[PDB]
């Protein structure tokens, strides 16, 4: 079975076809590629070695950053695993490494890694899921003159939760992309600045991952599973020294379906001995990382598996880190968008099975990192139906076409909104420069 994860249905890029793609390169700046990958092997996939980070074909291991951010732009339909953006095996795309499992390892600068993009790969659209705080005039003016020569250059705003500007995001010959959960609601770390410029989906973003380096969860009532509707593994994390470290809980737990009901603060959970164990969400990561409360509710009651659905306030689909300070969460638990939640309450008493697996070719990640390849993606696609526009038109396309998000106008959360590829190719369809 195949899944279309929530972003690539919500950047609306299901309804269009990449049969054009051929006519565009997009190059991805990042860690690498797994070429083994079944969903990513057979796509128009190459790239150019550098001496410091390997073959770009082989990310290595926990350095699987690049193959999620190449899944969401071209993951291959194929009835297995996810789709991306352009699934079809016609774009053309081109891979640059500057990334090993410890860190930064090309050997020259960002820069020269754009640079290999355009001369190498004969990229049309360069995607930096990257950033730092450093800028530099020699960088503004190499990037503003590969923009002007026609490359469309896009970068994630960062992830530190401030208005601190991110670079390559913050010059203004790249666009800067915020990060917004399944709800459109912006991300509580996606950097807001004056930069950001447009919108993707950056929270619980399905993709593929180095092979056997991912994890799953699923929810099964009936002999359905609940797979479609978006199950998070609990990111859960234990005392490690002085610091947090991963302990995910990967196993299987079944039982009668059980919710412990939220009164105020307090839990009304009763015995959920031998249950699974359904409940609501008390609070939200932001400053604070409460998953842990309506969790534990659970487990204390006894619950041989969990499942916690979002709250009003943050109803999409949430993969928070739950901070498990006494170790106290051993059994399975998952969380799901408020929707989900809610039509789970239907089923209560029915016999549920919760999991958690490890060693999967698939996980859910968080960041601008992930909205980032939505938009370039998208940019791609769009721009390969209307080849002879510019970037610069294909940039402003985008920003004219985006759904407004938050406040009206354009704001430091979510900048013109959320990525709209229909209205985008709608647009150029008039003309380079709109109706
Ligand atoms: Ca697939
Ligand atoms: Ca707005
Ligand atoms: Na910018
Ligand atoms: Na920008």
């Amino acid at each position: 079975a195949e899944t279309t994860p929530w972003g690539q249905t919500f950047v609306g890029a299901t309804v269009l076809s990449d049969s054009q793609a051929g006519n565009r390169t997009i190059c991805i700046i990042d860690s690498g590629y797994d070429r083994s990958h079944n969903d990513l092997n057979a796509n128009n996939v190459t790239g150019t070695n550098n001496s410091g980070t390997g073959n770009w074909y082989q990310p290595g291991n926990n350095n699987a950053h690049g193959t999620h951010v190449a899944g969401t732009i071209a993951a291959i339909a194929n009835n297995e695993g996810v789709v991306g953006v352009m699934p079809n095996q016609n774009a053309n795309i081109h891979i640059v490494k500057v990334f090993n499992e410890a860190g930064w390892g090309y050997s020259s600068s960002l820069v020269a890694a754009i640079d290999t993009c355009v001369n190498s790969g004969g990229a049309n659209v360069v995607t930096m899921s990257l950033g730092g705080s450093g800028s530099t005039t020699t960088e503004r003016n190499a990037l503003n003159t590969h923009y002007n020569n026609g490359v469309l250059l896009i970068a994630a705003a960062g992830n530190a939760g401030d208005s601190s500007y991110s670079y390559p995001a913050s010059y203004d010959s790249v666009m800067s992309v915020a990060a917004v959960d399944s709800n459109l609601d912006h991300a509580a770390f996606s950097q807001y600045t004056d930069q950001v410029e447009i919108s993707g989906p950056g929270e619980a973003i399905l993709s593929t991952v180095t092979v056997g380096e991912g994890r799953l969860a699923d929810i099964t009532i009936g002999g359905q599973s609940y797979f479609s509707n978006g199950v998070v593994p609990h990111n859960r994390l234990t005392p490690s020294g002085t610091s947090y470290a991963p302990a995910p809980i990967n196993a299987s737990a079944t039982g009668a379906l059980a919710e412990c009901t939220v009164n105020g603060t307090s839990f009304s959970c009763g015995n959920m001995a031998n249950k699974i164990c359904l409940v609501e969400r008390v609070g939200n990561q932001g400053s604070s990382y409460p998953e842990i409360n309506s969790t534990k509710a659970c487990k204390t009651a006894g619950a041989k598996g969990i499942i916690v659905y979002s709250n009003s306030a943050l109803p999409g689909l949430q993969n928070p880190f739950l901070v498990d300070a006494n170790s106290d969460i051993t059994v399975p638990s998952v969380s799901v968008d408020r929707a989900t939640g809610l039509a789970l309450k239907a089923k209560l008493g029915q016999s549920t099975t919760v999991s958690n697996q490890g060693n999967q070719d698939y996980e859910y990640y968080n960041g601008t990192s992930m909205a980032t390849p939505h938009v370039s993606g998208v940019a791609t696609l769009v721009w390969s139906y209307h080849p002879e526009c510019s970037a610069s038109q294909v940039r402003a396309a985008l920003n004219a076409t985006a759904d407004d998000l938050s406040v009206a106008g354009r704001d430091n959360q979510t900048g013109y909104g959320m990525i709209n590829a229909v209205a985008a190719k709608a647009y150029l369809d008039e003309s380079c420069t709109g109706p």
